[PDB]
């Protein structure tokens, strides 16, 4: 269990409380999307996606079970699927449950030609910067990622901490929905 | 989704946040009992029990699926089972999800001879006063009750509100455990 954030204002504390309270009442994909729309409305980004995956023994996604696009450009997602970027996207290689991953930091460390190709393409599509939160359940090797694209979220330490803490509850909701 | 309480102090708000955060990480009966022990340590009672039940079409328990005794006297539970009090206990007739039920108020309204007998017996065993919180999921007609015995909890409006809000999350945890 990841620790709750220190240094939140009463307003931020209340927002987080509302978010985790709401998340625990999510039963349907409809409710899940509606809730993510609400969370999105509080972040300095316009691009959010949640995915659920079956994991390997190192807590990496080996199979995508559900992709819930909230506000990624549909053209980018279409390209991602069509061009099989799942095989080249460094974000899908994260060890889930090991802490928030900043994309620019992860991208700068990539070495493969195909990975660099993907990064260049993501960059042209306004996806060069962002953050991915994650949670995993070894009850049945299942995990979730919450991705938010942009530079501003990562610079808001409180928001990062809030979304990070929300993530395990979104994970439980996603499992219920699936 | 029941509304979060108004008028909590920052400390009470933080406690509630910790409780719902912790509840969403519960995966095992062990963890569930340990967490309920923690919650118990914050209430002016020493007697707590959680139960999960399959419901009828009016959201009343028709079958008990799991009874997790945290701190009811074992002698009282033994008697309850042995004497089949489930059939006579007004608390097991609550419509789950319809708000916290104060036992003294519910008991005062009982009319049946067997119900009155049970009430008299509960009273002698220090169970004449208390409160039961509840939540229900019509996904599969399943609900939970959280019972706390004593007079002091009901007199602490903040605690009542906090435990009430925690209940749906304990319910989801109980479903995961079962
Ligand atoms: C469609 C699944 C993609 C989930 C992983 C993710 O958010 N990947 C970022 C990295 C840059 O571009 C993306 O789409
Ligand atoms: C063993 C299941 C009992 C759950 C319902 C409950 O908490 N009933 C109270 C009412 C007075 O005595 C009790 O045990």
């Amino acid at each position: 269990m990841r620790p709750l954030p220190a240094g939140l204002t009463a307003s931020q504390q209340w927002t987080l409380l509302e978010w985790i309270h709401m998340a625990g009442h999510i039963e349907t994909e409809n409710e899940l999307k509606a809730f993510l729309d609400q969370v999105l409305s509080q972040a300095p980004s316009e691009r959010l996606l949640l995915a659920l995956g079956r994991l390997n023994n190192q807590n990496q996604i080996q199979r995508l079970e559900r992709v819930l696009n909230v506000s990624y450009p549909s053209d980018w997602l279409d390209q991602y699927m069509k061009e099989n970027y799942a095989q080249h996207d460094p974000i899908l290689r994260i060890h889930l449950g090991q802490g928030p991953v900043m994309w620019e930091e992860r991208f700068n460390r990539a070495k493969g030609a195909e990975e660099k190709r993907f990064i260049a393409e993501a960059t042209q599509n306004g996806m060069g910067s962002g953050i991915t939160f994650s949670a995993a359940s070894e009850r049945n090797n299942i995990g979730s990622i919450l991705s938010i694209a942009g530079r501003e979220p990562g610079r808001n330490a409180a928001l990062v901490a809030m979304l990070n803490c929300l993530t395990p509850h979104l994970h439980q909701a996603a499992i219920r929905v699936a």
